[PDB]
């Protein structure tokens, strides 16, 4: 049988790394509202999924990773969503950066990972720092914001634009110490606060030319790192759809809870004015069923996403441009599902949802806050597909 | 690749029903104006689709069928209701009352398709007939309204409430010839025109018992017909989720065909009042982008679904409690979602759209019919669900 | 007592234009049926309602005319739309083409209504006829489509560009005799049918310079008739808000009428499938509910714009540009408003109300159509009220 | 008319509308700290006692300025613009008065004579305890979400009182401060700065003369029926007017958060592109759907007021129908201005929920609004379906 109101534990030998996300997601639970008032992640809470080895789900074999499917990971990551979303969020990232790195060359690679193999980058990639050409590299300063997970990270990755010759921007990303930046902590936030978005300041920090990597590259298998890992099922793939893949994971993750969390508050739900036993009402039920097949639909469109990612990275395939549309806005329709979903549950949840001691609370603010980033951005996100659809040129106003 | 926007055809090295569909398609599509005015599906339709083989779908083997797996019917469906809705929709419910008709007596399929191999049926499963219990079987009296195909079928399977010991209810269907009935031309609807769903006039007709079989039986594997085609994948299944899958599967394909019809009207729309080309337009397109993320969405959850109808059947393995309910109600939200779709362009396509020479006024209205029939009403999905989800008992009110 | 519901009849010793108007309403509703097979206004209606005298609206008093106010007349096509949309919606602009006419010289107005008091004008406003300037005027060729209500007026006001000293295109419009256009019945559409929205052929029509009005001047008080009328309360005031203002009073007396159908249908509603009496069922109560919220909040908001247009045209305000933006947009926001609370109530209304013998169907179909009205296009609204609420220059794509 | 907010009503002298706006800006100010706080700060009190609208609905004879409802309504519509918990908690202070004034003479002349400028907060869910005495009830019971309740001299209290029968008769007792303890346990994600405190009864004793019957007050019916025979505004069930603040409250956050997120978006740039982004399509067309639903839902609140004022003036208690829609109107506006605040969070970005974001302040209260069992739409959407449907009420809900 299938699965519809969340994942179908993967049936191969011995314990999947879902299961033992499912074994260690009590205590990732009782940590979420400590873990809130921290506004990072708990050090318990990286300890045990480092202990499950999560974070080497994209890291190449050859450095003793797991190499796992982006569909096996990003189920991992809406379990943990349920139990703390700012872990979940966070800890995605930290995971999905070693992904990119492996697009990188071998000599950062082995720099990172023969010293540590369990070494983890954050980043923050607007490009708002500004860079100065010098010889070997670049000269880079600035304020690099919401940085997830930045304290539980031994490196980050920064964006930056360098020039053309003709003075066109080329994006591209640079690996840096934990040494060569302060993390400044202003991370006082709504939403994800478990997440420990922190703010990274770069002063003069030089990074040479062997830790840059163009994005486009990073995109269409040009990097210093393509061809590296020849047997791999994952690399030879665009970087970006595995960066971001956390995002979406985390509202499913947020909205399946949420179905749960409401449904347990519902059954002993009584009346203020008239005393009367009201639970199992038949507006409550509805939105109840309602929420249930919204966040399903959800499911089995980033599921099917999911696979499409994974036979490509089989078949060592890029995408073409419709598919990356696609894969570049799925998510965020997803996303859009799962507020949805889980506003249809907080509108009859009533007055003591809304207090502090309420779980249903904070999985509405978190639920919200997944909608807010940057690449989840539906208008965007509608006007991408809709232009390519159309056979219309991309908007460079957006990406 | 996997897509997104419309069925993948079957990977065989033979000809698949999908592919002779398509290749039939611009026929049904250029009769569908024709159709509109006749209110029936016209010979040549049916005459195409026989070619084909598409009635043969859930037919056993031994009398020369082809028992497709749901997946594989349902989107042969989808593509058909994309060139004529009330085709699509006659001609599935002629196709999945074979996989009820399979689940009869030995007897009854023999005296059926020993004599005419390509003999299908209608039905009106209403039961509005008033039954006397005579000896042998029972004489039944009635009209039994909105049969679609029924001007192509050559027999009728009969909805009627037989009675206790107790004075319960006791949901039974009854095959009859074509004989046995007059087709009263009454149907004078507003969409799906062309489904021809006349009403069958019963006056005192006689059904022997073998002709009868007990609705509950047909869900658990108890009637008469279960054990007779040990190797099939189909027909170890409740009969309902086969026979009403046709609804939800027309509604995707409307929905498909939509967006591909107002993309092309789109192209070249030029503002009365101001006279500028205003095809590629931003609303528009995100429009465009929304409802391809809506059925795309829905076709995923629909795609996930008649998986698990495959895998169930494949296995002999009878549906549990959740698993029914999902498969009873996902196919209204999957409706629900076609239906939004369809509406969020109708809004946008203007006063030229709801004129007799378009199209996209015949797509709005046929989508609006899926929405409309007893089995993909989402008030009763939502309740039907909702209280399985919650552990209540099912509402007898509704089924 | 205040009335959410529907309009609240005047009290004024005397019977207001609102009771006569509901004194004829069974004639009107009675003939639908018809109205809607003969595709265009039947006799007896256009005899009933200038009976009352509703045609002299917004025809000066000077010629005999009432010159009621917006909402009071307003109010009129509401209640008259709830009995037959496509009456309401052609005779709504046969009224007021008179207001528009008033605006045009002395000279034109005495030549039409000196000769017949009783004479009214349809009109296709679109610029899609070419212009020839010779002297004393133009001569006009081409297909004028869509004027509501032609069979019915003795003249047409017709909408073309003349051109600039320097090119720049002069929107104006022109008032010719039913003498000099042929009515080409290409009238077959899908909703509103009664309206007779034929066709006008004009082949080589001149119009002198005293016919020729220019919609900018019309627009702010400068055309030739301005301070003809220096008592009246509707004159000095823009002419567009008034020509367009029948199309969302339409969509209004639609989603009444529909609360009030569903209502009627809803009471005796027996499930098909258990025989369970349903009509009193929670999920109907609810929409009933909301769609009465819905059109209550949208006729509030009506109520309250054409309040704004009455105060303005008391004290001979034209209205700054910041009312006009809401004037313009916020109809077709009530429009936008009625079609949803039709369609929730159209989604929970079953097969039966898709039949032709449904009142249902005719209510969802022409409630659709009155959001498919260049003027009602809400993505155009939303557009332009956003602009203006941005301090942003008007696009001069949309209007 | 205006679509985006209140007609300042045009008398000579200052109306008090016009007496908000002038301090608007220093309850703006406030709202950040009133939000630490965890109730009203006391120069919020004072300011708004100053101009006199805590007097909104006390009887004349006492000094009470007995404001129309619309008046009233639009004031705490401005008002929650600025501190949303504010208004919320204000409001309610406010309107408490009206209930008073439907009491004996006896409890409004220990009240006011006393202290003119004295108000009640409330806890009106009938959980406590109620033990028949003679001359009175005693009461146990803790009494939550009293917002206001650290300003307020006395509170209103709901419970059950019994028939012979057996059947509720539910009923509303005014005690003073000192009967009851203000446990502090107001720890809440939205209108953090109404001060929504637990009021803690033991063993109160409330005499007769300070005990109404909800139906009484409903009716017509209570001891103070007919003491202020030139009033506009007593001769009306308490209820609607008890309640109308909560959707008042979700208006002005709403015609806020289209002003914030359009001051907001002027200079809006693309991380990723570096591109002014501000004036782009999609955000032009969600703040104006934006303001065309809560100018909609401004539009029905208002003739809803209007329907109350003329009622009251009549001195003409409404009939079931009219009351249904008093009942349920207000949810119904609530719903629209969160959907509209909801359209612009969507479109706001990452920024927007960040501490030093007003927006993010903005959204948090607007769907608190739509928390409340008054304003409850599933409970509004049955209870006027029913109605409609000359169906008898529903017991379970109210």
């Amino acid at each position: 049988r299938l699965v519809y109101t969340h994942a179908q534990t993967p049936d191969v030998s011995g314990v999947s790394m879902l299961e033992k996300i499912q074994q260690i997601l009590p205590q990732i639970a009782k940590n979420a509202e400590s873990a809130e008032q921290l506004r990072r992640v708990p050090d318990e809470n990286i300890k045990l999924l480092k202990e499950i080895g999560l974070h080497r789900a994209f890291q190449p074999k050859v450095y003793g990773g797991l190499e796992m499917s982006l569909p096996d990971f990003a189920n991992c990551i809406v379990t943990l969503a349920g139990a703390c979303a700012g872990t979940a969020w966070a800890f995605s990232l930290l995971c999905t950066h070693s992904h990119q790195i492996a697009m990188f060359s071998k000599q950062l690679q082995d720099e990172i990972w023969l010293k540590d193999p369990d070494a983890t980058a954050s980043s923050s990639i607007a490009p708002f720092g500004k860079v100065e050409e010098v010889e070997g590299g670049i000269i880079l300063n600035g304020d690099y914001g919401w940085s997830s997970g930045c304290d539980h990270a031994e490196y980050a990755i920064v964006g930056f634009n360098r020039f053309d010759a003709d003075g066109n921007k080329i994006y591209s990303f640079g690996v840096i110490p934990r040494s060569d930046y302060e993390i400044v902590d202003n991370w006082y936030a709504q939403a994800i606060k478990s997440s420990g978005s922190k703010m990274l300041k770069l002063v003069n920090v030089f990074i040479p030319e062997y830790r840059i990597s163009k994005a486009k590259d990073m995109m269409e298998g040009k990097s210093a790192g393509f061809g590296l890992y020849p047997d791999s099922k994952i690399f030879y793939t665009p970087y970006r759809p595995y960066f971001a893949s956390g995002f979406s994971a985390v509202s499913l993750g947020i909205a399946e809870r949420m179905i749960e969390a409401f449904k347990e508050k519902q059954r002993n739900r009584v009346r203020a004015y008239t005393g009367a036993n009201v639970g199992l009402a038949t507006p409550a039920l509805m939105r109840i069923a309602e929420s249930t097949h919204q966040v399903a639909a959800a499911r089995a469109l980033l599921e099917k996403t999911w696979e499409d990612h994974r036979i490509h990275g089989l078949n060592h395939q890029y995408p073409n441009k419709e598919t990356l549309a696609f894969w570049r806005t799925n998510q965020a329709y997803a996303v859009k599902m799962c507020i949805e979903a889980v506003d249809r549950l907080m509108a009859a949840a009533g007055a003591t949802s809304f207090m502090d001691n309420s779980e249903l609370q904070r999985l509405f603010r978190d639920a919200h806050m997944t909608g807010a980033h940057a690449y989840t951005d539906y208008d965007v996100c509608a006007q991408i597909l809709g232009r390519e659809l159309m056979g219309m040129e991309p908007d460079p106003t957006m990406v």
